Formats: C-alpha cells, sequence, structure tokens
C-alpha cells in the first residue's frame, strides 16, 4: 500500500546511519558543494528551499555561499537532528528548519532556487524526482534549480558470470528431489522472480558493447506528471560480437548555474558513488555481431510504492532475437563487495 | 502501522528467494524432515496442520511420514506457489494447501498434530509464535505439536572490539567541519542509535562469562497472551573476571515426540544456522570478578511491529554498579561476515 511504503521510506531517512551514509559519499557531497560554492552568485542575499534536507548539509552549503535565508524541508524524523545543527552552527538568523512534506508545509515566500538530492538508483528510484518537481510551486519566474537536469544513460552489457550466478540461484527450483521434493514445477516462477532484480554493482567499463544512449529530463520545465510513463527508446549499434546479458544502467546530473556547470556523474567510467551503477538482466542474452543494432524500449510506470514498474523489450533487428523483461526497481540486488 | 507492518512481513514470505533461504538451511530443514520421520507413528494415517507452510516443505515431510491428511495454512502469495507444487507432487489426495491467516481461515476438521517453523532472532522475533499457538483452536484434546518447546539462552558476554566499534562508527558525527560543517552535537544522537540495534552474528563460545540461563516455552501449555510480555529475571555466577558488555541470545526447540525428541539447537557451541546469534550491548560495560554475581531482569515487550522491545537491566551484586540498555528487535545491526 501506498501509505504503508511512505511510512517505511521516512523511517529509513530517520535513521544517522543513513544520512551519514549519503553524506560520506565524498563524489556526491563535494560535488554539491562545488556546484553551489563555484555558483555563488546564484546564492548570494537569496532566499533558498532545500527539499529533503536530511541531516541539512546542503543548506550550510547554501548559507555558505551567501544565502540570505534557506527553507530547509525535511519529512523525516531527521528534521529535529538537522535543526540541532543549525543551532549548533549559529545558523539560526538563516536556516530555518520546516518539518514536512514539501506538498504539504507552508514558506513565507517564495525562492529564486531550489536545490535537492532527490535521486535514487536509475536516477528515478524512490521517486523524490516528483517531490522535487513539486516544489517549483515555490520558485520565482526568474529561478533556477539545482540539480538543473537529469540524464539517464543506457548501454548493453557482456557479463556471464552475472548471467550464471542470478541464474544459479533460480536454478534451485529446477531440483526434483529436494530432500524428495519435486519443486521443478516452480522454476519458470523462479527464473521470473530472480531476474525481476536489477543488479545494483559497480563494473569493467569493457564489459559494454555499444556507445550509450541518453534520456534527458529538464527540472526547470517538466512537470510533476510527467515522470508518472516515462518512455525511453533506443537503438544501439552494436561494437562487439558477443551475447547481449542486459542493460546497463547510470545517470549524470547538471547544475546549470550563471557562472558555470557542474556536473555529478555516476557513470562506471567515473569515481564510484553510493549509487553505484543498475543492470537490468535478461533471462536470456541475446546474440548480436558487430554492426547489428538492438532496439526496443524502457519504460518506467510510476507505482504505488514510491518507484517503478519498469518494463525492458529489446531485440536484435538483424535476426528478430527479442527479450521481453519486467522489473521491480523498488527491490534490487546489492551485489556489491 | 500495524496493518503497515503486517503487509511487509507478508510480502517479504511471497518471495521464492526467502523461501529458499530457509531451505537451504540444512540444519534447519534437515532436523525439522529427521523429527517428523524418526517420529513416524506420530504422523502415520494422522490430520496434521502446518501453520506458515510456505512452500509446503514441511508438509511434505509430514506426507513422507505417511499422514493421511494435511492441512497447509500459508499468508502470503506462496500459498499459490505451495498449490502448484501439490499437484506436480501428486499428493492433491493428501495436502491442502488453505490461503489465508491461521487466524482467519477455516479448517474442515480438528488435527492430530500442529507442525510449523514460527522461531525468529532470538526465538520471538516477528511474533509468529503467537499465531502457532493461537492454532492450538484447530488442535484435538490429545494432540502434540511440533516444535513441542522452545528455549532461549541468555549469557553474559566480553567483547571489546564489539563495543568500542559503536563508537568508532559514532564518531563520524564528532569532527567540527565536515564540509565546513560542525557535525558533534549529533554523536550522542548516534551513538545511542547503534546501541539500540541488537547485534546479528556468530561468536566464539570463549567470550562467554558465565553459564547461561535458559526461558521455556511449552508450545502445548501456553496462550498467545504469554508472549505478549517475557520476563526474563536472571543471576549470573561469573566464570571469569573481565568487563561484560552486554547480553548473547540463541535458542533450542525440541520436537518431543511417540519415539524419540529431536533437537534443533542454534547455540554457538553448534553448526551455524541462519538465525546466527544475537547480542545486546548493555550502554556501560560491567566490571566483575570471577565468583561474582551479575543479577537484572530482560524484559521482551510485544510491539505492534511484530517484534519486541528489549530492556535489559542488570548489576554486580558486590559493587552496586549498574546498567541497561534498550534495544529495538525490529531493526538488528546484521555483522556477520
Ligand atoms: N516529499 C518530501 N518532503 C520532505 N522531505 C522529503 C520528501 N521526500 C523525501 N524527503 C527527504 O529527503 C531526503 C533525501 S536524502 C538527501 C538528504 C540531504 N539533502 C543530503 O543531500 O545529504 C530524506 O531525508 C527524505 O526524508
Ligand atoms: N499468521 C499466519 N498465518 C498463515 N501463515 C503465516 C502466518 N504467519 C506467518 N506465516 C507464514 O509462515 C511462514 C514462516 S517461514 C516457514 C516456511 C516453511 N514452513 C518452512 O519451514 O520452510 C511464512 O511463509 C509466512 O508467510
Amino acid at each position: 500500500t501506498e501509505e504503508s511504503s511512505a511510512v517505511q521510506y521516512f523511517q529509513f531517512y530517520g535513521y544517522l546511519s543513513q544520512q551519514q551514509n549519503m553524506m560520506q559519499d565524498y563524489v556526491r557531497t563535494g560535488t554539491y558543494q562545488r556546484a553551489i560554492l563555484q555558483n555563488h552568485t546564484d546564492f548570494k542575499d537569496k532566499i533558498v528551499l532545500d527539499v529533503g534536507c536530511g541531516s541539512g548539509i546542503l543548506s550550510f552549503f547554501a548559507a555558505q555561499a551567501g544565502a540570505r535565508k534557506i527553507y530547509a524541508v525535511e519529512a523525516s524524523t531527521m528534521a529535529q537532528h538537522a535543526e540541532v545543527l543549525v543551532k549548533s552552527n549559529n545558523l539560526t538568523d538563516r536556516i530555518v528548519v520546516i518539518p514536512g512534506k514539501v506538498e504539504e508545509v507552508s514558506l513565507p515566500e517564495q525562492v529564486d532556487i531550489i536545490i535537492s538530492e532527490p535521486m535514487g538508483y536509475m536516477l528515478f528510484n524512490e521517486r523524490m524526482l516528483e517531490s522535487y518537481l513539486h516544489a517549483k510551486k515555490y520558485l520565482k519566474p526568474s529561478g533556477n534549480m539545482f540539480p538543473t537536469i537529469g540524464d539517464v544513460h543506457l548501454a548493453p552489457f557482456t557479463d556471464e558470470q552475472l548471467y550464471m550466478e542470478q541464474f544459479t540461484k533460480a536454478n534451485f527450483w529446477y531440483q526434483p528431489s529436494f530432500h524428495g521434493v519435486d519443486l521443478s514445477a516452480l522454476r519458470g516462477a523462479a527464473v521470473d522472480e530472480y531476474f525481476r532484480q536489477p543488479v545494483v554493482d559497480t563494473f569493467d567499463i569493457r564489459i559494454l558493447m555499444a556507445k550509450s544512449v541518453k534520456y534527458t529530463v529538464n527540472f526547470l520545465e517538466a512537470k510533476e506528471g510527467d515522470l508518472h510513463r516515462i518512455e525511453i527508446p533506443f537503438k544501439f549499434h552494436m561494437l562487439h560480437s558477443g551475447l547481449v546479458h542486459g542493460l546497463a544502467f547510470w545517470f549524470d546530473v547538471a547544475f546549470i548555474g550563471s557562472i558555470m556547470t557542474v556536473w555529478l556523474s555516476t557513470a562506471p567510467t567515473e569515481p564510484l558513488t553510493h549509487w553505484y551503477q543498475v543492470r537490468c538482466l535478461f533471462q536470456s542474452p541475446l546474440f548480436a555481431k558487430a554492426g547489428d543494432t538492438l532496439s526496443g524500449t524502457c519504460l518506467l510506470i510510476a507505482n504505488k510504492r514510491q518507484s517503478y514498474d519498469i518494463s525492458i523489450v529489446a531485440q536484435v533487428d538483424q535476426t528478430g532475437s527479442k527479450s521481453s523483461n519486467l522489473l521491480d526497481l523498488k527491490n534490487p540486488f546489492f551485489r556489491y563487495t
């Protein structure tokens, strides 16, 4: 249920250990600080909204950059820990913690810039992007958003070790005589379940088999409802022959400031973040020769558990080998070791 | 929030991978098979109820031991998978899968024996023993329960590294300029948070500083309401001199049949199971010399998140030095590697 999902979600962010986990991602936290500070003219004497402030860390960055007032909105119990920090850092004159959902609070005034870290796995997990876009009801016409745009990248990979490892787990249910019991009527249900799990992990970029396809969301322009159904068509130009075990996903965000654009990338070519990368495995790999085209569509449909039902249909155009897959982005396999 | 937690509980058990996890625990599954088959006379031509059948595994063991009729009750969507297995194993005559909660379904008849694996971390986690006890509304007055009794053991331990580890982690917050922010005001809260988590992990039995104290539930005699509040007084006479950092918890169940008694043990002296062992730290270590008496109470108080608040108060009688902790069993720290 939606209210069940929502309770668990904010409980997760009420834990200091989880705020600490995001904060200690130096690539993420340092890149946000650089975006904000190297774009200080965007903050200096301005009014700011921090959507989902957590510990308050990005609001402190806005304050360092010279913001006149910052409304730091937070819906989990972390709001009271943030207020302790604002007090102990002598920033009560500038940072104003507002406990509650950004959809439900009411701010004293319109803001010049909204800052947030609303990104989940594959960019869209957690559906916090919708809360981020919802918050534009508080943005002046002249306003900016940090991050400004989000790019989802998508590329086909070959990874037999990963495929076999997931296949093997599923094939527990291929046993005709587990303690004397035939389990094998469930084998297909087991493969279905195991391959519904996106794989959160990093990998060697040499496993990638074609140039990534890019899907862009402009946060300045997008509307909340735009994220209910996200359709990403793709046509890859195969650069290596081999078996395509699935699609790898990562994302970049850009902070498009008046002084400079700063990028935060979770690309596997880049230093690792707590988002790693995400792979959706095909239940059976597609064979492709270099020079082939692999085309289809990834479709994300917003569900009531603050995430997305993902469907990926991909086909090797030359042979018509087709793979069709459903993935539950809510429930990944965290493989990283 | 009670309704909420139950939703997530049954969804967890709808995953074949979570069923697989328990089935793959050889100690657990193999011991249940041996208990049932070695007590074949408690099953041959008998009526059985399996409370929470999951995959159906235990019901298949009751069929192997010759049961005439087995009602396999299951609340999660795993009931549909259980039925597929009953059909493919050609046991539709003998095993009847009934989808629903054991508190809400109706059975066509009274049973000779109830089987279940309702045990959680330190026996009581998940509160499934209450459903097991509830199920006795279906038991004939002569009837038996497999398992028949459950023993929880508590013993004081010394583990300096485990204790110090809590601070090491919390001291993330003890810095004056994390990206320009003074985080130190939240160090006490981060300490409290880590200490509230029971630690799931195994350990060398040599850390144990006294003979265990045992608390026994007899499933034949006990009522559902008996499990709402579990008061475990203790008086440990210290086998060794050192610092007591907390209490370690494990459990055993006995299958008391007509032919023999079979034990399933999760003790640290036994082969490891998926339950590991559980440790609850004291907020402050207690010094005790060998021959000293460490006395107090462990109070387990059921909550509406299908778990228990754990309240431990202890003192060294000879010194009056006291300590306590309050832990949330729903959110343990899984430390095992
Ligand atoms: N609709 C909403 N209203 C207010 N807070 C929200 C929200 N949706 C998510 N959040 C909060 O947003 C935070 C996202 S994690 C980011 C935390 C912090 N800004 C940092 O960058 O380190 C969580 O604390 C979560 O509770
Ligand atoms: N009150 C209740 N009524 C029916 N099923 C329940 C229940 N409480 C827990 N369960 C189910 O009981 C199972 C416990 S796990 C045990 C699974 C299986 N008997 C085995 O031994 O491997 C889970 O499948 C869970 O969904």
